[PDB]
């Protein structure tokens, strides 16, 4: 066979490229997030606690993977340390993406009560804590769920490690079963198909909002043509009370509000003369309505969609990213259920085992280039930045 060391020259040469650019990529993410008071929301928050673990990857997760990759002589807990690390930035990273997630359903779903319910200081308390929640589920395995006690005498002895140490080889001492049932179903796949949930409620909340704005605009319209073709109080009476009910729910800043009290007060002062039978006065009356609607209502109207459509623009931008994870680490995932549930499969070669390696590095480059491309304010700021400081 070649020999190992010009495979390995390809491996840690690549694994160093990614480390060079996601320490870049997401250094630039913190650093527009300080400069640009515009990115100091919660929201950010989380994305700078993600572009930090994407920077710990190339500083820390890489080298222990490059070292790891030789089969180096360990004492068995240190060999776990190292082999567990990215298990901690990894966890750290589906945590920060749940937490966005679930910040932009509030923030669509509540978004009067959102300011009040999500704050900086709640944030960095949950953003403490979910890190402190990463590094237990990472090093679980340093608790005694681990290979150790089983050790592979034939490498220990071929490699000439001493007493305490194991041939530190990943497989070897992280037991598939953790990886499995505990890693991939419990703390990977189950909060990525919640993600995925949460996703699906933004965009169904968006549409039932589009939805409820585009029935009461056609209400008004409708009944404005009902009492213009009308033949008595009973009909624009009826025409003007469901007006109302469509205005006072669409109503649900100063020029905003006297608009919406220009509107309800032409429909009452219309209801008051159609009560009193005064047909021609009321339909009258219900024509002045049509000014008030072109000046003032179909502003908020246009504001409000034109609000929504940046909220769902927005969350497609922060599903793509968490698209992306799935996609550079499913098949690590996928590999080892290989692995486990399959004893009589060959195992996948070395050759795919490190391109699997590879391409979950290569996760912790890819957001700082959809936040450049998806979102202006980072866009603006990364140019801002790379000209004035480079
Ligand atoms: C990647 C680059 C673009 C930026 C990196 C930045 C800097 C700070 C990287 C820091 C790297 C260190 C944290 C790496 C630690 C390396 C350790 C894990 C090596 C362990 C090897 C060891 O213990 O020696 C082997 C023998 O002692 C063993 O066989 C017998 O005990
Ligand atoms: C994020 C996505 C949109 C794009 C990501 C791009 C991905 C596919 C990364 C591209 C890199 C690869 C084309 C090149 C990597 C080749 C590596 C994995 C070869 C590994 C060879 C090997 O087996 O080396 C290790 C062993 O030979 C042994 O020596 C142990 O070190
Ligand atoms: C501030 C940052 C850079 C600190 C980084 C400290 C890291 C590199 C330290 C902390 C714990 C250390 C490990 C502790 C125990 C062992 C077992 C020994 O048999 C081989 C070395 C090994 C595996 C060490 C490698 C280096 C290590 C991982
Ligand atoms: C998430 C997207 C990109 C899909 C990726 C699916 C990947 C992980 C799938 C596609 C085909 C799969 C391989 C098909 C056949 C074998 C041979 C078996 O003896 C070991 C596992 C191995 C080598 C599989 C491992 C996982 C695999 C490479
Ligand atoms: C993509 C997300 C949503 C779903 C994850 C699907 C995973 C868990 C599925 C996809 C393909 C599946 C594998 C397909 C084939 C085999 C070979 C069999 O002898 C053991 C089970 C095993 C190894 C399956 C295990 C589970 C598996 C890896
Ligand atoms: N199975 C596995 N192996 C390794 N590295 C060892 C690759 C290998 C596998 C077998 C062998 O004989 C020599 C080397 N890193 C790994 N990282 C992960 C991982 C992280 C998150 C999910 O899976 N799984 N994983
Ligand atoms: C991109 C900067 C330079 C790239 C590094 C060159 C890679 C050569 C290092 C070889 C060291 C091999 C150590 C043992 C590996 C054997 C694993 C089975
Ligand atoms: C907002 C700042 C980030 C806070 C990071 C602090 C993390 C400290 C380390 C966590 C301690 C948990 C210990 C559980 C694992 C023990 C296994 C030996
Ligand atoms: C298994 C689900 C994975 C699906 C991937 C979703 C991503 C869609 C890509 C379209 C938008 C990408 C924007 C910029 C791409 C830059 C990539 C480096
Ligand atoms: C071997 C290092 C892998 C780095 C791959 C990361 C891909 C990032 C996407 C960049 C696309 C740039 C397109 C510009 C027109
Ligand atoms: C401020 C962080 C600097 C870290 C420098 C440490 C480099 C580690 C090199 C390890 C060499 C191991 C030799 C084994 C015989
Ligand atoms: C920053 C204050 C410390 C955070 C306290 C975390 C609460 C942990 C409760 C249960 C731990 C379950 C860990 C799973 C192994
Ligand atoms: C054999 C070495 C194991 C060392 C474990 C000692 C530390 C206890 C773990 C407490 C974790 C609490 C974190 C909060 C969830
Ligand atoms: C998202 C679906 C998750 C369910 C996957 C469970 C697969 C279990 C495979 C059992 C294989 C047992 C092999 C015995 C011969
Ligand atoms: C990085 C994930 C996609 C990898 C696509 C490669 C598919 C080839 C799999 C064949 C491996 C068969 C070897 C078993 C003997
Ligand atoms: C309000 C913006 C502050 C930016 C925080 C920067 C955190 C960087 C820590 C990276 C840790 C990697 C070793
Ligand atoms: C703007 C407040 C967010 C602070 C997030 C910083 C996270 C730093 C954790 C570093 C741990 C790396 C090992
Ligand atoms: C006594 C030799 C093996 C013990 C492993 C210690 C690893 C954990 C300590 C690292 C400290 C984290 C910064
Ligand atoms: C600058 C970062 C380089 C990565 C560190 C390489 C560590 C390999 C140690 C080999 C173990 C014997
Ligand atoms: C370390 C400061 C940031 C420098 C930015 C240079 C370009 C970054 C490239 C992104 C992969
Ligand atoms: C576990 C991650 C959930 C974080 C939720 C986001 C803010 C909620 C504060 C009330
Ligand atoms: C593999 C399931 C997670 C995918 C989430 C992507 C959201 C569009
Ligand atoms: C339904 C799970 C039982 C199969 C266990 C496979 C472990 C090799
Ligand atoms: C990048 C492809 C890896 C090499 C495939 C076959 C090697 C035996
Ligand atoms: C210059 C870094 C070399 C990688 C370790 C063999
Ligand atoms: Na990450």
């Amino acid at each position: 066979g070649a020999p190992p060391i010009m495979g390995s020259s390809v491996y840690i040469t690549v694994e160093l490229a990614i480390a060079v650019l996601a320490i870049l990529g997401n250094v630039l993410v913190c650093w527009a997030v300080w400069l640009n008071s515009n990115l100091q929301n919660v929201t950010n928050y989380f994305v700078v606690s993600l572009a930090a673990a994407d920077i710990a990857v190339g500083v820390l997760a890489i080298p222990f993977a490059i070292t790891i990759s030789t089969g180096f002589c360990a004492a068995c807990h240190g060999c776990l340390f190292i082999a567990c690390f990215v298990l901690v930035l990894t966890q750290s990273s589906i945590f920060s993406l749940l937490a966005i997630a679930i910040d932009r359903y509030i923030a669509i779903r509540i978004p009067l009560r959102y300011n009040g319910l999500v704050t900086g200081t709640r944030a960095k308390g949950i953003i403490a804590i979910c890190w402190v929640l990463s590094f237990a589920i990472g090093l679980t395995p340093m608790l005694g769920w681990n290979n150790c006690g089983q050790p592979k005498e034939g490498k220990n002895h071929s490699q000439g490690c001493g007493e305490g140490q194991v041939a530190c080889l990943f497989e070897d001492v992280v037991p598939m079963n953790y990886m499995v049932y505990f890693n991939f179903f419990a703390c990977v796949l189950v909060p990525l198909l919640l993600m995925l949930g949460v996703y699906l409620r933004i965009f169904l909340a968006a549409r039932r909002q589009l939805a409820d704005l585009e029935d009461n605009w056609e209400t008004l319209n409708d009944n404005l043509k009902v009492i213009e073709k009308a033949d008595n109080a009973a009909q624009v009476k009826d025409a003007l009370t469901k007006m109302r009910a469509a205005a006072l729910d669409a109503q649900k800043m100063k020029d905003f509000r006297h608009g919406f009290d220009i509107l309800v007060g032409q429909i009452d002062d219309a209801l008051k003369l159609a009560n009193e039978g005064k047909v021609k006065e009321a339909q009258a009356a219900a024509e002045q309505l049509k000014t008030t609607r072109n000046a003032y209502i179909q502003k908020y109207l246009e504001r409000a969609r034109s609000t929504l459509q940046k909220e769902v623009h927005a969350a497609k931008s922060l599903a793509i990213i968490v698209g992306l994870f799935a996609l550079c680490w499913l098949p690590l995932h996928i590999i080892n259920c290989f692995t486990f549930f399959c004893p009589d499969c060959s195992h996948a070669p070395l050759w795919l085992m490190y391109l699997a390696i590879v391409l979950s590095h290569t996760n912790s480059v890819v957001n700082p280039f959809i936040y450049a491309y998806r979102i202006r304010e980072f866009r603006q700021t990364f140019r801002k930045i790379i000209r004035s400081h480079v």
